[PDB]
DNA sequence: TGAGGTAGTAGGTTGTA
DNA sequence: TACAACCTACTACCTCAT
């Protein structure tokens, strides 16, 4: 079979335990403790001489080589203490600093074709590679016309053990820069407005964008107080004031919106973030060519990492420090215990489904009881097209029939519809302002013959008269009406089209269709595990300050959705309270025994982003009910990759496969062929269980395979996936009460 | 938004070592 | 205390075959 491993490196030889200086930071200037500034002098220090080392340790700053005790920072005077050798297996994180400064080093002294350096190092774990690697296994700048570049950030990350070894985990990112400014885009007169802009001089955090232009030049005192270049001069930066010439005295000044507070700054300082928006936007068959370079399986990278650590080579400074070249066997010899997880089993109406397009020609598990009326919005000047989508879809839904003609894929009576082309309701709404799409949608639902809406709008692209779909989704989930929307684009593939490429959009319109009115296409014949439900929650963090609150969720052991609950009472922060988790368990065993007559034996309780606090609430409150509970976190975003290794050709991984080492599991849950990319995995966590991680990761796999309102599998477990949904979608649900209706999906 | 995945790029917290 | 993981938002392609 394929074994899997992960994006490690172990380093030939041993670290040995080395001289160093402890240095001690007395409190000379305005702070109070040297805590929070010992980043701030760390990287002055290091500032200081040659850019030699120094690393923190909450009290002790340790240097390898013997600095001379400098005092004339302003602010801070630091003091040798003593100077001995520091034991390896008491300080892991300072000789994993110690590393990888000096792989830093060493990668800083390689140039490619002559005059070039290959890698802008800071001396941190981001190593940006100025030259690329190609698929023809040619180390070449790609350079555009236009001036855009493709570098590819590297990020070192490497540990020391007790015993001496170090493995250097790394992470390919291809990034996006230019060596063009934005005055030099002034200077063929490219329009500076609309662009996301970064101070590569200023490292404040904020959406810097271009705010306007107006004819003052640089060398004029502005509404910063005065010429701004003589703040260049105050600043410290004179080194980067001295350079510009006379012609670029004449630069224009171009103001940048930091989120807070408006900045005036020279047009030779901001570079703009040439994100995929503007890689498209301004030279689009540069990004039809570097999607084969930023969209890059297992072996392109790992290519890219071969000459990553062949260009390393061997560091004498470490006693023969050396990387191999190739990954791991397996993740056994790095600590995880890999594995496959066999699919899970799916039914339909008449029993089993082989595979999950058969639910369309057999039928489907569950439907809800009733009749769902159709009504659709539309463009006033796509009508017919729109006419033959309709048409398409309540064929499909309804008579078993595709574009008129009846085919044997297909089961009738698919969805119970009720939909007569000549009595149902047709609104052409024109796309104009979101007041009219406001009054577009409530006279749809004025009429009650109508328990289900197709809005036909705009592409997702096309600037230009924009899309009607989000107003449209807040109206008709405020209105507690859900609605699967399509865009013009699918349309006209229905109409135009004469092949299954738009029956396979016709698949995922009807997943969705069932999955809006609250019934469930599939289910589990068995999760495994003697389990009962599944209770997921997600809080979310979009900006600083922001706090979403909890969404809960339930499902059982055959993972069809009995209900998604949302809590009454606001939280109080990020971790929340006590009383939000009170209501949505005596909610969730409120449900469950409306559902079932019976309290859960079992519960598997899936997570998104908590903390292992609040655990003695589950644990007394479940003591009152003596229920066997189980806790489990799914870490949705992780920068951790994984591999599949082919007798030494490495490539991705198949869907259903695992690596778990005690209470953490990576699992890729997804299939994704080559020339599209790697998939990127699950991480998962138990802070409390009497479950082992097989039957829980079985869970995560089954519930990765029914996602309720698309062909393909989600990459999220349907638990904490669908509560990460409702806790994007928090104005989309109703508060407070309980409800079976996917509005998100 | 068909629909999900990849990828980027910006931006924040705070948990476990 | 730090700080590497964790979150989050938005696009761009790309393929879906029973
Ligand atoms: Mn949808």
């Amino acid at each position: 079979v394929s074994n899997l491993t992960v994006e490690a490196f172990e380093g030939i030889g041993s670290v040995n335990p080395m001289l160093f200086y402890q240095y001690k930071v007395t409190g000379k200037g305005k702070y109070d403790n040297v805590y929070k500034i010992i980043k701030s002098a760390r990287y002055k220090m290091h500032s200081k001489n040659r850019f030699k080392p120094v690393f923190i340790k909450d009290d002790k700053l340790y240097t390898l080589e013997k600095l001379p005790d400098i005092e004339d920072l302003d602010f801070a005077n630091i003091n040798f203490v003593k100077s001995e050798v520091l034991s390896i297996e008491d300080n892991m994180s300072i000789y994993g600093e110690v590393v990888e400064y000096y792989i830093n080093l060493k990668l800083k002294k390689v140039k490619v074709l002559g005059k070039y350096p290959k890698y802008r190092i800071n001396y941190s774990k981001e190593i940006l590679s100025n030259t690329l690697l190609t698929r023809e296994l040619k180390d070449e700048f790609k350079k555009s016309n236009k001036g855009f570049n493709l570098k590819r950030k590297f990020r070192i990350s490497p540990v020391v053990n007790k015993m001496g070894k170090v493995i250097l985990y790394l992470s390919c990112s291809a990034d996006f820069s230019t060596n063009k400014n934005i005055y030099e885009m002034l200077k063929e007169g490219l329009e500076v407005e609309g662009l996301a802009v970064k101070s590569e001089w200023s490292n404040i955090s904020g959406n810097l964008v271009i705010e306007s232009v107006l004819e003052t030049k640089i060398s004029e005192p502005t509404s910063l107080g005065q010429s701004l270049i003589d703040y260049y001069k105050n600043n410290n930066q004179g080194y980067r004031v001295k350079d510009f010439t006379d012609e670029d005295l004449n630069a224009n000044i171009v103001n940048v919106r930091g989120n807070k507070k408006i900045y005036m700054y020279i047009p030779h300082a901001l570079k703009p973030i040439i994100t995929r928006e503007y890689l498209a936007k301004n030279d689009p068959e540069f990004s039809k060519e570097i999607e084969q370079l930023i969209k890059m399986n297992m072996n392109y990278r790992y290519e890219t990492l071969k000459s990553f650590v062949n260009d390393i080579g061997v560091i004498e400074e470490l006693n023969n420090l050396s990387f191999k070249n190739k990954y791991y066997e397996d993740v056994k010899l790095l600590g995880y215990s890999s594995g496959k997880i066999d699919e899970p089993v799916l039914m339909g109406a008449k029993g089993i489904i082989k595979n999950k397009m058969q639910i369309f020609s057999n039928g489907f598990y569950k439907l809800p009881e009733g009749k769902v009326r159709f009504g659709v919005l539309y463009p006033k000047e796509f009508d017919g097209v729109s006419r033959k989508a309709i048409r398409a879809i309540y064929d499909f839904s309804k008579e078993g029939k595709y574009h008129g003609e009846s085919n044997k894929y297909i089961a009738e009576h698919l969805i119970n519809v009720e939909f007569n082309p000549k009595e149902c309701i047709f609104e052409g709404y024109e796309l104009g302002d979101i007041t009219e799409y406001k009054k577009a949608a409530l006279k749809l639902n004025n009429y009650n013959n109508v328990d289900f809406v197709i809005a036909i709008v705009p592409n997702m692209s096309d600037e230009e008269i924009e899309n009607s779909y989000n107003p449209f989704k807040k109206i008709w989930a405020e209105l507690n009406l859900p609605s699967q929307m399509i865009s013009v684009k699918t349309a006209e593939i229905f109409a135009n089209s004469r092949d299954n490429t738009a029956l396979y959009y016709l698949h995922n319109i009807v997943l969705g269709i069932l999955g809006k009115i609250g019934g469930i296409p599939w289910v589990v014949k068995d999760m495994k595990g003697d389990v009962d439900c599944f209770v997921g929650l997600d809080v979310g963090t979009r900006e600083k300050g922001i706090h979403y609150p909890a969404c809960s969720v339930v499902f059982d052991k055959y993972g069809k959705l009995i209900n998604y609950y949302k809590p009454n009472i606001p939280q109080n922060g990020e971790k929340i309270n006590t009383e939000i988790l009170q209501e949505i368990f005596d909610k969730v065993l409120i449900s469950y025994e409306e559902e079932n007559g019976a309290y859960p034996k079992n519960i598997v309780i899936h997570r998104a982003g908590f903390s292992r606090e609040d655990l003695d609430w589950y644990e007394n409150y479940f003591g009152k009910k003596n229920i066997k509970f189980n806790i489990i976190e799914v870490k949705k975003s992780t920068p951790l990759k994984i591999a599949s290794i082919n007798e030494g050709n490495i490539t991705n991984p198949e869907k259903g496969s695992y690596i778990l080492r005690g209470n953490k599991a990576y699992m890729v849950t997804t299939d994704i062929k080559e020339n599209l990319g790697s998939p990127k995995p699950l991480k998962i966590e138990k802070s409390y269980g009497d479950i082992d991680m097989l039957t829980a990761l079985s869970q995560i796999y089954a519930l990765t395979q029914i996602h309720v309102g698309a062909t393909k599998s989600l990459r999220l477990p349907i638990t904490t996936g669908y509560a990460d949904k409702i806790c994007k979608a928090i104005e989309f649900i109703p508060q407070g009460r309980v409800d079976n209706r996917l509005f998100f999906l």
